[PDB]
């Protein structure tokens, strides 16, 4: 906070001097990245005649009477060596080099390309871009410190700029393999008169405008729906959904992908999702292989195992479950593992998760859901009581949703009564069930969040994975 | 609605003789699209062997004793017919037909491609892909029936289609301008602490996991100035921004492109901006000669004027205005033209609007703002008492700002407590002051609304232009 103080002294003696610390423009003719791709061998010790303007953040300085050395970082990590030697410069340059230039500030440097007995520009002129105020942390940073602070986590650790910049890959990678498909994006309502297409408490708030509470939406999924009836064969939106969340590790705001897609089936939109993540890691990562922190490597090439929900659980629990298997024998098999209240669906999910679900390890594709926990999902096309949905799991990680939708309407009413009449203490969504009564063509959705994406490929948490975490 | 419910009895007659009328798959072969894009001049009155699956909602049908057409139509509007005939299928087929099918209804149909005395399938095979229980309205929607129901809008109007499309292509044609300048897209928090980086209220919601009140976004730009900070050379953000209005015609919910650029100017960003604008009309709509609803031609080709707000104001009102000039000559000079109170920055710019302003043709650029009006914008290089800012006009609308960034944080907080103790009745946003601090390199940021642009571009209003306004 002393340093803050000099910092600052620095600030006010430059302005009052007539230079500029903070000049409106330099003018940089190259990134340090061309710099080093256009010099990528020169014999040590040699000069070029490669006149260049850089500009950089001095990340390490190393004076002395006539010459001083720093590192600058270019913001994506690549680095030049600037020197600033009395010869080349002014010896009043060389001194305001000394007394005005300190870590973390942003420098011009303009001169010769050179390299050292390391490769270096060899200064004729130099100024501040940018005076920085506070010092650089070090080995110096905590998990939270981090988080609070994303643009110093960026400037000193180098991992934080590789998956900032994954993450962009990963999310241009799909809008790539959305596109290609023949996928529009779509942008539907964040704020809705009610938030629907998911089982989550959503935020309010006031609008002025309508003196009412809107509600931020907790899923694209009823709208992407309309735009189905609208015609529109393959649309997809990614972007934020928000969950208004109690004890909970799961953030409130994150970034989801919802894909519809005319005419296909469950089983269709399982393969197109197999292949987006595979195209993803392609693109993004580049193996199939992927490394992960604990040194492993998981391997999602090749095809996927499929499952189904009912027969797998029977085969884990040692007898034949149904969706004829009442809710008492559940709860007994429940007990038994030692585990608003007691459903048919719930109890399948919920054991199907504790016995079989932990046990995956393969990227495995399970399907054929309770008709209870799927209220938006259509009833299997021969299997009574089960709806066509699967969930994809990778590396342990529940990734990824699709269903063949529901659009009969009538079909479509009645679950939404059972919920409705369920926690009532009773609406529907009547503008959706409408959309339905006008004609809904055959259809598979898919959901999968961006963040839950990256931790599967990379082990990464939400934590690293988002830019500016909540705090 | 008794339409409602005759197509409520054919649902429940269909389901009783164990047809299914809303099937979980049809085996679709071809989009009606590429039905025709297949057989571009078949001689009239011939019949080929290319047997397909199309699916398409019944606009029109046309009966007989023995023989029934209808006109299909995909969702992006091409339209096959189709013929039921009695010799090709079965008697019963053809009454079924007949009995079960209603405009509006989503048909399967597999059959021969042929001509008639029209290119149509001659069906093999039909079955309903998807039953409407509502018929659908013809010459008889609203301007507000078209927003409340825009699935319907969709339907039955070609115009709302390519409105859709057109947006959807505008938002790619800008996300492929600035990925090919090595832009990088970022997601930034929509759930803020504290909503900054523009002028308008916040939406408030209470969080349940911090029970305290989170702010939705008023605007992305602290943010991507902090990942100015951490680095990022080029970034932008496409999404939602929200302002809770209160008498307003400007939408609560609207999409908000922001760019930044390192070691660039308001004058680099000028250029960027209209090069980006003319690169979206040439992708999405094919030409720089715009045609116009009231069948105008806006050009929008070539080089843009460039004006200063000062000076160009001075010409209009017949005398030198410059920072100096005091708020009672200007307020005298408002009154004199008959026109939270009276500020220079405030009357310059209303002056400016109310004389310069309405003038405007020709795209045109005016800069060099008021600093009252301007706290995130970086002092004018030489003349004083202006900010580099410019705000471009298109066809007399408001549409794109840009700004050389002010990037010191000691004159940033000076700003900050005007504004501060001016709406006092007083905490700073601490933590992006404390990134400036860290040292922010010179950039230039632009600001431009969607709808704003496709206003611009078209003469849509934002009731034609979102999908889904808010009602
Ligand atoms: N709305 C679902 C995703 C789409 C699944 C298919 N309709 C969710 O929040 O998981
Ligand atoms: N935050 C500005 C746009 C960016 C202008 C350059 N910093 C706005 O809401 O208009």
């Amino acid at each position: 906070p002393e340093q803050f103080r000099i910092r600052r002294d620095k600030r006010a003696r430059l302005l009052a001097q007539g230079r500029d610390p903070y000049p409106v423009a330099v003018p940089r003719t190259h990134t340090l990245a061309e710099v080093r791709a256009a010099h990528p061998d020169l014999p040590i010790d040699t000069a070029t005649e490669d006149i260049v303007g850089v500009a950089g953040r001095v990340i390490f300085a190393r004076n002395s009477g006539k010459l001083c050395f720093a590192t600058l970082q270019d913001g994506d990590g690549t680095q030049l060596q600037v020197m600033i030697s009395l010869d080349k410069v002014g010896q009043a340059a060389l001194d305001a080099w000394k007394a005005d230039v300190d870590l973390g500030d942003i420098v011009y440097v303009h001169g010769a390309v050179i390299s050292s007995r390391e490769l270096s520009v060899l200064a004729d002129c130099w100024r501040i871009a940018a005076k920085s105020l506070r010092p650089l942390p070090v080995k110096e940073m905590s998990e939270e410190s981090r988080v609070r602070q994303r643009y110093v986590d960026l400037i000193v650790r180098p991992e934080a700029r590789a998956v900032a910049r994954l993450r962009i890959a990963v999310v241009r990678a799909i809008r790539t393999a959305l596109q290609r498909r023949g996928f529009l994006e779509v942008e539907t309502p964040v704020l809705q008169t009610l938030a629907g297409g998911a089982a989550a408490r959503p935020f309010a708030t006031h609008s002025n405008a309508l003196d009412i509470d809107l509600y931020l939406r907790i899923a694209p999924e009823l709208f992407l729906k309309r735009c189905i009836v609208g015609g529109f064969d393959k649309v997809f939106e990614l972007n934020r959904v928000f969950r208004n969340e109690g004890d909970s590790t799961h953030s409130p705001e994150f970034s989801m992908l919802e894909t519809y897609q005319t005419y296909g089936t469950y089983d269709d939109s399982a393969v197109v999702t197999r292949e987006l993540i595979q195209e993803v890691a392609d693109e993004a990562i580049g193996t199939r292989q992927l490394p992960l922190p604990d040194g492993s490597v998981y391997d999602i090439d090749g095809e996927w195992a499929t499952i189904q929900m009912y027969p797998s659980l029977s085969v884990a629990l040692g007898e034949e479950i149904t969706p004829q298997t009442t809710v008492d024998r559940l709860r007994g098999i429940a007990d038994s593992l030692g585990l608003r209240g007691f459903g048919h669906g719930k109890l399948i999910e919920e054991l199907w998760e504790r016995t079989v679900g932990k046990s995956l390890s393969a990227p495995t594709f399970v399907k054929d859901f309770p008709v209870q926990t799927t209220p938006l999902t259509r009833q299997h096309r021969s299997i009574p009581g089960v709806t066509e949905k699967w969930d994809l799991y990778l590396r342990g990680i529940e990734l990824a949703t699709g269903y063949s939708e529901l659009s009969d309407p009538v079909v479509q009413r009645e679950r939404f009564a059972d919920q409705a009449r369920a926690a009532a203490a009773m609406v529907l969504d009547e503008d959706f069930l409408a959309a339905l009564e006008y004609g809904m063509p055959p259809c598979t959705g898919t959901g999968m969040g961006i963040d839950r994406l990256l931790m599967s490929l990379t082990g990464l948490s939400i934590r690293e994975t988002v830019l500016f975490p909540i705090v």
